[PDB]
């Protein structure tokens, strides 16, 4: 592979040079003959597999703190090595764990918000043993992160995988989500995305209110055991009713959303250790709710209903009645959130911030992996600075990975 | 391997077998992906390239291994042998150009690929002949508003020394003038080229929408200026359906989109001059041309007349300004019976086209980065459609700008 690579910005002619792609660890899916850049998704580790993985991470950590080749560095290596040799695994120091989680965020190519990567609160929950213990740690995460609307990014990290039969998993894809109920007539109430999971919850014992914005319970699995339901204290779930600064009728749509974006189905990998339960949270970009949650045809799909109340021509597609209703929904989402002092970033600010971030990364780190397909907002793309930015995408470790859905793999006791 | 693509909205899955047929590299490796990078012969090189092409021609017409097929291979062989190149049959020229359109991973219009009008201009020898050939393309392809797809093909490369090149990247584009005060009149994307025309003796009207003259190079010779007759250049006054103040903005665009700087490649032959044209997707003009900061840049101005709050980015004034600008663009073309496709319709057609391609051809290369409209992305059905990109041949490829390699 070639040493230096170039990326161009076609709006500013700025040309950056990427040396970091050389440290790529795993596969992208692409080959010389085919590219999978638009493809969404392209039993444990043995000793000899783990040794080099771990050393790589350690060396990396000691090169960050400017102690590479030091006495503490070589001594750490020998300790880690002795530990894999005898126990088939090892354990990360609190320092290593915190560096590793910040660095998996920093390396997350699909994430437009990584300018904040270094400010992340890491909650070590490796001492956990039960679902109640999990429910407790998560509740504290929610309360810390939410901070009364002044959100703060945090991760809570549960015990790492051992033999595969003793995983900790959060069964909810995200900590806070709205239920979805299939009707007998085929129509759906709530968030259609979450139907399968809502059914699981109901079978597992949940009594559903059967409403449009019913907050799902946590379903928590510890040490390989069957999952258990716990409801989140509603006082811990900050929520924003959606109104519009011009249209008085917009609140009549009875729309709200949750203030905390919190991913709980991804696997954090550090030094070859697998953290199968590692919920993290930040704050929302306006478009996530205004465009995807609200407007996607298979989600809340309110475009037609907002169009009606706007009195738009809806026969001709070229009237652009859809794009007009879309902008106005996203105007209301940013308005509601700012007026309740809940932290939220518009897609112009975020993309501008990210270009800044990327440039500093190229400067200081010799590169910054990025997934243009994910990075570019799902509305008004070309009018944001990232659209015109060339981005090399590759996978650096530590990283956040996808993992199978637990209800597909779990062995019921 | 077979590969699968899923649409995440409909959950439809398609199976790609076609990708097995490509050979050209994409740029990516198993470790680095360049899906967002814009720009990632001899007798012995020439024959197998020619052979594969003929093979798939005679396979597409269901006469594979025929006597017709066998002599063609023989004909082509003896010809490369004794001439270091070979000429395409007319049937093969037409197939090669339609199929190069068909393999254009970055084109959303490809549902139309087979209704391509093909203009053979391989008997051309001067810049004057080119100009006459181009005028005819423009005039046919414009057709009084009812746009039709066409391509014109000038003689193939031979030795690099005698290349045919249209120097305009597009047959019709507005001029760009640098001002003493730093700013730019006309089109800022064209400013260099405009000054190469002026340097060649073009008299610029120094205006915001001055059609640039043709700069044609024939057989490796110096380029020569030529004005397209105005009656062949259809343009549209851009006006708004509800905003009666919009016309006062002074916006017009040309009706005919026509890329003239690329390079058609068939059976290992290089047509360095092959202007093709179809019709516009509204966003091409409404978003990119008018609203990029390095283009016409009118969002500030429009949102002013629209009287929006322009103090904070989070009031999404740009996103409002943008939608109204694109409404006008569609409404102007439609009102003038000039062909245009909106991005909702062009995307639907594409998804339908993909279905067709998979169904009968086992795949359809697509560049998601380019296929997704530059506005309202996820409310079009292609945002949610997974696409595989790979380079099938014949293809349209890029080439060095002429003024970087030509000696006078
Ligand atoms: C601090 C505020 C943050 C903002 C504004 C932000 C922004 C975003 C956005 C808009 C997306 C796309 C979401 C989607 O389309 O589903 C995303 C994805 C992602 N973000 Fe962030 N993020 C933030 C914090 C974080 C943190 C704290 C982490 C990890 C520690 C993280 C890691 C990721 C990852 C791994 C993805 C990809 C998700 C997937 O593949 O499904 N982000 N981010
Ligand atoms: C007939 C109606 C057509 C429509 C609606 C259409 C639409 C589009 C659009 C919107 C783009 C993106 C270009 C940009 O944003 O810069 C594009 C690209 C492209 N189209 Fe089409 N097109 C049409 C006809 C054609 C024809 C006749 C050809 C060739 C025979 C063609 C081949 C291509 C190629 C090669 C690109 C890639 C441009 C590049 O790489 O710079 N298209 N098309
Ligand atoms: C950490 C973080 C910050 C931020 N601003 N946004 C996120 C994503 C939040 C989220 C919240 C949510 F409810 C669903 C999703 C993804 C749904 C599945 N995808 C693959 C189609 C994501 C995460
Ligand atoms: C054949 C065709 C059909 C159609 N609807 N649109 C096109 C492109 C028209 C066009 C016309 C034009 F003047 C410039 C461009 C893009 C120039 C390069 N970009 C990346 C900075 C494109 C071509
Ligand atoms: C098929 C395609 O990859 C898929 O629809 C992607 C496109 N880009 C995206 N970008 C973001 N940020 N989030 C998404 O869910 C998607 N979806
Ligand atoms: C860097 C990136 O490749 C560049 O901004 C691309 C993105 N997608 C595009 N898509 C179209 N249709 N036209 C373009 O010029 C671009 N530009
Ligand atoms: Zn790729």
């Amino acid at each position: 592979c070639p040493r230096f690579l170039k990326v161009k910005n076609w709006e500013t002619e700025v040309v950056l040079t990427d040396t970091l792609h050389l440290k790529s660890t795993l596969e992208t899916g692409c080959t010389e003959y085919i590219c999978m850049g638009s493809i969404m998704h392209p039993d444990v580790a043995t000793k000899d597999q783990l040794f080099p993985l771990a050393k790589e991470f350690i060396d990396q950590y000691y090169s960050s703190i400017k102690r590479f080749g030091s006495k503490a560095h070589m001594e750490r290596l020998e300790e880690v090595n002795k530990e894999i040799d005898t126990t088939s695994t090892y354990q990360l120091k609190d320092t290593e764990l915190i560096y590793g989680a910040k660095h998996a965020w920093r390396n997350a190519s699909r994430c437009v918000g990584r300018i904040q990567w270094s400010k992340l609160q890491v909650f070590d929950a490796r001492d956990c043993t039960t679902a109640h213990g999990m429910f407790n740690y998560i509740c504290n995460h929610v309360k810390y992160a939410t901070n009364k609307g002044n959100l703060r990014s945090a991760i809570t990290i549960f015990p790492q995988r051992t033999d595969g039969k003793h995983d900790f998993r959060v069964w909810n894809s995200q900590l806070i989500r709205y239920a979805g109920y299939k009707q007998p007539d085929g129509s759906t109430l709530g968030d259609p995305a979450n139907v399968q999971f809502t059914e699981i919850c109901i079978q597992q014992g949940w009594k559903p209110p059967r409403g449009r914005f019913d907050v799902l319970p946590l379903l928590l699995q510890a040490n390989g055991n069957d999952p258990e339901l716990f409801q989140i204290p509603p006082e811990l779930v900050l929520e924003v009713p959606i109104r519009h600064p011009k249209f008085e009728w917009f609140k009549d749509l009875g729309l709200k959303w949750y203030g905390l974006p919190a991913v709980s189905n991804m696997l954090l990998e550090i030094g070859g250790l697998e953290f199968s339960a590692c919920p993290f949270s930040g704050w929302y970009m306006g478009t996530e709710i205004g465009v995807r949650d609200y407007c996607d045809n298979s989600r809340y799909n309110i475009l037609e209903e907002v169009a009606k109340k706007m009195n738009l021509d809806m026969r001709k597609t070229s009237s652009l009645w859809k794009d007009q209703a879309l902008v106005e929904i996203n105007i209301a989402v940013l308005y509601s959130f700012q007026s309740d002092k809940v932290t939220i970033v518009d897609h112009h600010s975020a993309t501008e911030s990210f270009i800044k971030h990327m440039e500093n990364e190229y400067r200081c780190r010799g590169g910054c992996p990025a997934d243009w397909v994910w990075i570019v907002p799902p509305m008004s793309g070309s009018i944001t600075p990232v659209f015109h930015q060339e981005m090399l995408n590759y996978r650096l470790t530590p990283s956040f990975e996808y993992q199978p859905d637990p209800w597909n793999t779990h062995v019921w006791k």
